[PDB]
């Protein structure tokens, strides 16, 4: 076994996606992973990512929903803003593909949070 | 979709709660989430939080238990010590509500760990 | 309940292990936890660790696999390199015990990533 130190950290991102339309359980974690590979394939990047399941509670009223935590590592060796741009594009497309009111995107470097973007739908009301 | 940068990080906390009394599986993750909303409701804060399931191994002997990872974000915009105080209150009440011998509380800012508090029961022996 | 501040963080590590041989689902999360206690028992360290389940997607072709996230805390109070050495030994042995092509090892301190080691099999080809 060859042990190689890839570095001190690098850029990573985390995307949180709910599975409810309003308050109805609708999508599964398998829906989000299959749709995440498809989006990043069209981006040209390697769609390599991992997914963690979560239980969520949020508020207007209080809903309990299942959510999915998406972890992306900057494997293709991009700059921070080319990497941030595609993650934000993935989050924006993920919010539409699952009719979410909001999607959180959090960019990290060596585990330290650099930015946390809010992707909110502008539904007319 | 409106993309707004909420900031560079903020304060967050993580609470780890076991599900065993001594060595007997007793509680589920649904027990911890329902009891976590109830506590933070009485605190006045928005009870918004997410929950991740875990498998645990700890030591006196070695027990394997299911545990729950609770993630709290400082959404209400508190100072670090008003936020830390309520998390520590939530952890202290969670340890009693599930008869835990110990509960770990870890405060973060932008993902960097600031403090890790130990909440241990003082059972007479 | 006695609340004691253990410190500002400490050393922690994360080990990611897949469950597929090539592309066939083979092992479960229970296989990895039982084998992780056994290895760290032989290391002399307290085998205390937690385990999180994951869904994985990686690329040569694209495979979808279940994986396990192993979280280790420096409870025994070692130096960074005695702690790093045993984690790397655990990762190296874990890669063999489950016939993995690669295993990622990531050392943290107070949540900040210090090193990310790659443990790759040198299969002759």
């Amino acid at each position: 076994s060859l042990m190689e130190r890839l570095g001190g950290g690098g850029f990573s991102a985390r995307i949180f996606v709910g599975l409810n339309v309003g308050d109805k359980p609708t999508y599964t974690i398998e829906d989000v992973v299959k749709d995440t590979i498809a989006i990043r394939k069209r981006q040209g990047i390697l769609p390599d990512a991992s997914f963690v399941a979560q239980r969520g509670v949020y508020t207007g009223q209080l809903v309990t929903e299942n959510s999915v935590q998406i972890i992306i590592i900057d494997l293709e060796g991009l700059s921070k803003e080319d990497f941030t741009g595609k993650v934000q594009a993935l989050g924006k497309e993920l919010r539409e593909d699952f009719k979410q009111e909001s999607v959180i995107v959090e960019i990290q470097e060596r585990g330290i949070v650099q930015d946390v973007y809010s992707i909110t739908a502008e539904w007319y009301e």
